[PDB]
């Protein structure tokens, strides 16, 4: 599941398609507890393009719900990201993830 939480701004129009290279800087959160990634420490905006699964399913469904500009707030459920497996020594299995996400794209 994801469930879309907006911080306004944008254009509401301006939609990725596919095979297109979108720049966010994603802010991890785990529920009840501290962050776990970030980009705006690395300040290298996460350049990666729609439809080739290379992100999680719950983080690249999010993005094509959103515009230019636009500051989203995701809601992964477990079974979307890891809740299973559980990545080893970061992710915990079943775990709730949160991800403030700015999605400034180009193309």
């Amino acid at each position: 599941g994801v469930e879309i939480e907006t911080i306004s701004p944008g254009d509401g129009r301006t939609f990725p398609k596919k095979g297109q290279t979108c720049v966010v800087h994603y802010t991890g959160m785990l529920q009840n507890g501290k962050k776990f990634d970030s980009s705006r420490d690395r300040n290298k905006p996460f350049k990666f393009r729609i439809g080739k699964q290379e992100v999680i399913k719950g983080f690249e469904e999010g993005a094509a719900q959103m515009s230019l500009g636009q500051r989203a707030k995701l809601t992964c459920t477990p079974d979307v990201a890891y809740g299973a497996t559980g990545h080893p020594g970061v992710i915990p299995p079943n775990a709730t993830l949160i991800f403030d996400v700015e999605l400034l794209n180009l193309e």
